[PDB]
């Protein structure tokens, strides 16, 4: 266990179409996730809270969940 991040939270602003014959996962707009590992080429090993599965999503199809406003 080395120095890193705790766990960034993001949300799918739009529905994606996982790739056929791969680990990728299909999510829907509104579905949250949990950033566990930060990959390269714009990718991260997160886990959908709805499907409760792990996969590879792009940081371009998600948004950062942070702010003063509640919720």
């Amino acid at each position: 266990g080395s120095s890193g991040s705790s766990g960034r939270r993001v949300r799918a602003i739009l529905p994606y179409t996982k790739v056929p014959d791969t680990d990728e996962i299909s999510f829907l707009k509104g579905d949250m996730f949990i950033v566990h590992n930060e990959l390269e080429d714009g990718w991260m090993w997160v886990t959908n809270l709805r499907t409760d599965e792990q996969g590879l999503i792009v940081e371009d199809l998600v948004e950062e969940v942070s702010g003063p406003s509640s919720g």
